[PDB]
């Protein structure tokens, strides 16, 4: 249908749609003890994300067939998410990218980052890491400074460790960033998870 058609083309366009959808889908699927307002905001984010790509969620829901009669007034967001996920696989999306984004999203939820995922801030975070942190030929003192600015806007990823104490434990050592003491979990997340993800995806600054 028109909704699936629009989505199909939109995924082939230069943009962040696949990554953004993966975040939304995996947040819905993995979030723990989600509030009703969380579910409402996730749907609003899906609607907005599709609109920005030139598509309408209503059209997609029509094509998923969720709107016939059925045993409810309205369509459940869970059904939309599961339908959308199945549809994406039918459209042969890059599941390597999808799964890598999904795994990252899971880790960010475990750090209580949902309120910021809801604000659409996660893709922004990956963009900043891609161009300011996970880079080649960078000045490590400058990278430390840039990381400080970035994390200050997404403090949930610090996992309760204050920014000030975290950076008491981040040093240049032998030309590479060194994450010592209480900063080691953050360093692991960057080095093992986030930097490989942002190198994998193509996304604008």
């Amino acid at each position: 249908g028109p909704g699936t058609a629009c989505l199909t083309k939109a995924l082939k366009d230069s943009g962040d749609l696949l990554v953004e959808l993966a975040v939304i889908i995996c947040a819905y699927q993995n979030g723990k003890d989600l509030q009703e307002q969380d579910f409402k905001e996730l749907k609003e984010l899906l609607e907005r994300t599709l609109e920005r790509a030139g598509c309408a969620l209503d059209d997609i829901v029509a094509d998923l067939g969720l709107e016939e009669l059925l045993g409810s007034i309205g369509v459940s967001t869970g059904d939309i998410i599961q339908g959308l996920y199945k549809l994406l696989k039918e459209l042969k999306i890059d599941e390597t990218v999808f799964n890598a984004v999904c795994d990252v999203t899971k880790k960010m939820l475990d750090n209580k980052c949902l309120p910021k995922i809801l604000q659409g801030d996660l893709v922004k975070f990956l963009k900043d890491l891609k161009y300011k942190v996970c880079i080649e030929g960078g000045d490590p003192e400058l990278i430390i400074k840039d990381l400080k600015i970035i994390l200050e806007r997404l403090p949930c990823v610090l996992g309760g460790v204050g920014l000030d104490d975290l950076f008491k434990n981040i040093f240049v050592k032998d030309g590479i960033l060194s994450f010592e003491g209480i900063a080691k979990p953050l360093g692991d997340l960057l080095i093992l998870v986030l930097c490989p993800n942002v190198k994998n995806i193509n996304v604008s600054s």
